[PDB]
């Protein structure tokens, strides 16, 4: 814990220079929004190579999903905290359909059985619940912090210890540039995942959030009890996880907040200006297809 | 520690528009660089009051200092955490000499008797001492946060939440625009403070530091052993306990800095532009007067 840095030379920080002159690098709560530009790396993983830093990726692959494995372990090793110790943990219900992808040293994948949910929504929520619980069952023992994504994704750029901190989420693509009435926040008050037309800071991607384990596990604690309480209630929140986790990141503010260079579908958004390096990405599926049997 | 925010209804933050188009408002290690129009104040003092946070000011007012007491307190009241439980610490030869200054509700005031040093430079370096050691006696116990400034100043504008954080230090106002080459870091190798020609982030001002206690403990302790090391080989460093804290925050980066508009001399810099508020400020002074009987 108490770890000196190395004699490193690197260029000196320019305080009179804005490190971006056309995106927001901090919240008003001073968390910083990683974008290209706002960091030197080599520092960072000096820094968290330094605390010997695990890093556990969740990533569930339920049914149909388990096609999107391979693509997305493979470029996982060649871009997600390359350098530091990686545990992945695959939940599945088809534990024989996971690929067997190859390594780097120091990282590690642990395959976790869990039933599947017939309704795509429902397999989407309980992803909450099951964190939650494997939280106690090995992640309190074998990482430091967390790191939870969708599947249906593969690796394109660096994502790295740049992102570690107590609590993050990662702005939606769909609505970086949004005002908040127009994000698709839960409207309705009936749903614990309501948020007014005059409140929210972001609209924060269900598909990449993570922290400390102890923060995700309050996180994900948090999202499952409140969609147990719209289920009693008969209401099922417009975006699902992703509605009950922008209204946990409103009253709880994250520590960092990636930019959409972390969650991005060329696809459909391209390739703006703003972002100088596309991270982390959408593979092209289709919903009715790969969402039913 | 578990606590939810409030609804609160707030300007949306702006993705797309900088905070500052003029200053770098994030180190390269992802830390806050502490601006006006950089945070929401209200945010963050929902963020400490929730967490019933106490802040420590540690101040020495040694020999003929004592005078610069009453303006420091006085205007601390003004503007230092106003609303949140404050603890102040007098360092002082002459418990006597402190002024009986009236304090707002929350907010307290002991007195700590200490020894007299002859050389100025002395009285300065070893308030590291005093600080770590008070750290077992009363801090640990008192207070979240310390916060260490130089006696010879005045508030004249909000210093609050924002700078709170596990370590902070505070840009020099001497130097924030200038190049390393030109920072006056300790530059002989046979002292502990000695950084080299091509290494150093900024120039931190050894007149306002802090942190949590624990991060405030492990700072002065190691810059008190760092000057016995020097003192036993016969060298005293160019500019003291702020050649040491440069040494420290080079090597531990800090996880806030704040900006000059927290350490300012309007005498010998004037109000540039780029400093919206000056909220901390050097009280005229004659150097041989009054560092000398
Ligand atoms: O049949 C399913 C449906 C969903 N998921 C998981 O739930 C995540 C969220 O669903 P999806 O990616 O379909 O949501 P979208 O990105 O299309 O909104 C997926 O990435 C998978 O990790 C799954 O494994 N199987
Ligand atoms: O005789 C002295 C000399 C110094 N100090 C303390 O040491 C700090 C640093 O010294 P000073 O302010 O003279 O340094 P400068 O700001 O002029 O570099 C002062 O603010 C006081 O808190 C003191 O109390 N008495
Ligand atoms: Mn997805
Ligand atoms: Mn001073």
């Amino acid at each position: 814990f108490m770890v000196s840095l190395p004699r490193m030379v690197y260029p000196q920080p320019k305080v009179l220079t804005p490190c971006r002159k056309d995106v927001l690098v901090v919240t008003p709560w001073l968390a910083p929004i990683v974008w290209e530009g706002t960091f030197n790396i080599d520092i960072l993983n000096e820094q968290f190579r330094l605390q010997n830093t695990t890093i556990g990726l969740t990533v569930f692959a339920i049914k149909k999903y388990v096609a999107f494995l391979k693509l997305f372990l493979e470029t996982a090793e060649k871009h997600f905290m390359v350098g530091h110790r990686v545990h992945y943990y695959v939940f599945t219900d088809q534990p024989a359909a996971v690929p067997r992808v190859t390594l780097g040293t120091g990282r590690q994948l642990s395959v976790l059985e869990v039933r599947a949910y017939k309704r795509w929504q429902d397999v989407s929520m309980r992803r909450m619940e099951m964190i939650s619980d494997f939280c106690e069952r090995r992640f309190l023992s074998e990482v430091d912090y967390l790191v939870c994504v969708d599947v249906d994704m593969e690796f394109r750029d660096h994502v790295g210890v740049e992102i570690l901190t107590p609590l993050f989420g990662t702005l939606h693509p769909g609505f970086y540039g949004s005002s908040r009435e127009a994000f698709t926040y839960e409207r309705r008050p009936q749903s614990q995942a309501y948020i007014p037309k005059d409140e929210g800071d972001f609209y924060y991607g269900g598909a990449f959030f993570g922290g400390s384990v102890q923060e995700v596990q309050r996180l994900t604690r948090a999202c499952h009890q409140a969609m147990m309480v719209d289920q009693a209630n008969g209401i099922e929140a417009v975006w699902h996880d992703e509605s009950h986790l922008n209204k946990y990141l409103l009253r709880h503010k994250p520590t960092k907040v990636l930019s959409p260079e972390y969650l991005w579908d060329q696809q459909l958004l391209g390739w703006p200006a703003v972002l100088r390096k596309l991270r982390f990405t959408a593979v092209p599926k289709n919903h009715q297809a790969v969402r039913n049997p």
